């Protein structure tokens, strides 16, 4: 095969994969486990996933421990035991919906952390949300950001120009533009679908319709035998999100306001968790 680098191997004992690629080490300093994501050798979007993680700091968000730039890249994350959130809905399995929304809340709150911070991820899916354990009431963090994109400069010293010789289609694109972040809530709404109903809303499955077609059209597979099971204020919020025209898709402040996710029971639980997860790290503080 071949072998880690040596600055690597210096600071950590590598272990098992978990999922490809990326495997389990041990801190030596702490003893302590850490995830750790091997790149094979990309500079571009290894560059800004590193440099994104670096200066992003939220409790939903996957923090960067270390990196090794190497015959590989190697990218040193938080340990999440609980692993991906891909894994509890495979298969048809389906969560009940109080996780659903517990789990929801937090991929929103990280999310919307990241537009405010003008950041985009662009590939947010099951696998990239991980619980941080084996229990179903967690802490959730959104990771791999190798798709991501910094937030229209170019069009706006565009503007501030010669308007005389500006093309049709720059002026036409002026009316969408900045609504880029809105495929984050797209995918937000299919990943939200998916955790309630234990299937995906557009797929090649038992039907006639091409996936694309389905997509642009936003005629999503509804199956009421699954959804009966499901409220009525959750169905509305993906409806919501899995809305064609990016102008109008819910944001992700609109989703957090939408009358399912006002849970005062859920947002306990969730700062619960939060506090607990920091109590081996508070110092004391001024009374
Ligand atoms: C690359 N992308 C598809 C996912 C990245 N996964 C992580 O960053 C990551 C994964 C895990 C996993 S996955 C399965 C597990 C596990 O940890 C506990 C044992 O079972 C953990 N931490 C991560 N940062």
């Amino acid at each position: 095969m071949s072998v880690y680098p040596k600055a690597l191997r210096d600071e950590y004992i590598m272990s098992k994969t978990l999922g490809s690629e990326v495997k389990l080490a041990f801190e030596r300093k702490t003893c302590k486990k850490v995830a750790i994501k091997i790149i094979s050798k990309p500079a571009l979007n290894v560059e800004t996933e590193i440099e994104i993680l670096k200066k992003l700091n939220h409790p939903c968000i996957i923090k960067i421990k270390n990196f090794f730039d190497a015959e590989d890249y190697y990218i040193v994350l938080e340990l999440m035991e609980g692993g991906e959130l891909f894994d509890k809905v495979v298969g048809n399995k389906r969560l009940k919906e109080a996780t659903c929304k517990l789990y929801f809340y937090q991929m929103l709150l990280a999310v919307q952390y990241l537009h405010e911070n003008g950041i985009i991820h662009r590939d947010l899916k099951p696998e990239n949300v991980l619980l941080s354990s084996q229990e179903e009431d967690c802490l959730i963090k959104i990771t791999d950001f190798g798709h991501s994109k910094i937030l229209e400069t170019s069009l706006m010293r565009t503007l501030c120009g010669t308007p005389t010789y500006l093309a049709p289609e720059v002026l036409v694109s002026v009316g969408t533009a900045g609504y880029n972040r809105a495929v984050d809530c797209w995918s937000l709404g299919v990943i939200l679908f998916i955790c309630l109903s234990g299937y995906p809303p557009f797929s090649e499955h038992r039907t006639q319709v091409s996936l694309k077609d389905q997509i642009t059209s936003g005629k999503y597979n509804f199956i009421p035998e699954v959804w009966a099971e499901v409220s009525e204020k959750a169905l509305d919020l993906v409806k919501k999100l899995l809305v064609v025209d990016p102008k109008a898709r819910f944001t992700t402040e609109e989703a957090l306001r939408h009358p399912w996710l006002q849970d005062e029971d859920m947002k306990r639980k969730f700062q619960d968790l939060l506090s607990e997860e920091n109590e081996s790290t508070a110092l004391p503080q001024v009374l």
